[PDB]
RNA sequence: UGGUUUCUCUUCAGAUCGCAUAAAUCUUUCGCCUUUUACUAAAGAUUUCCGUGGAGAGGAACAACUCUGAGUCUUAACCCAAUUUUUUGAGGCCUUGC
């Protein structure tokens, strides 16, 4: 926005420059795709296994 | 002494790259601090995911070929006659050695 609003350009919305947020949030998508998956599996597992009371 | 776009599989590559950058586990300190998660911010040890490269194999061509550029019997007219070279100052004779 320092770059963006130098001049004649105002402070009103009027900037969409969105690559660089786009890109720290799929760099967040990159990491929480494993996290994600190993909760998800876990959970499905659960409910399609069943629960272990006291296996581990 | 002479010819590549795409899809899949296998294998090997991360001591200067993926000229970009996430998350997780452990162990050790921490930092807050009702306890557990969820966390702070460092060091270290390890892993997962999004990507990548080299080689090989096969498939799908929707590219087109062999007097052709380069020959082991064709093909760069120029390495072709005045003192330094591929055109003789040559010619003649005789003695020595088993
Ligand atoms: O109000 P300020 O503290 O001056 O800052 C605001 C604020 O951004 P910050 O997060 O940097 O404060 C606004 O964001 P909101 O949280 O209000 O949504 C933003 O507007 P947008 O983010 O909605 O675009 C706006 O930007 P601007 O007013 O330039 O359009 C910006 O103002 P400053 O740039 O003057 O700080
Ligand atoms: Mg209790």
């Amino acid at each position: 926005y320092y770059r963006f609003n130098t001049g004649p350009v105002g402070k009103g919305p009027g900037c969409g420059f969105w690559a660089a947020g786009w890109r720290v949030w799929l760099f967040f998508m990159r990491g929480i795709t494993p996290l994600l998956e190993r909760w998800l599996g876990n959970l499905l597992a659960r409910q399609f296994e069943g629960r272990h009371s006291k296996g581990v």
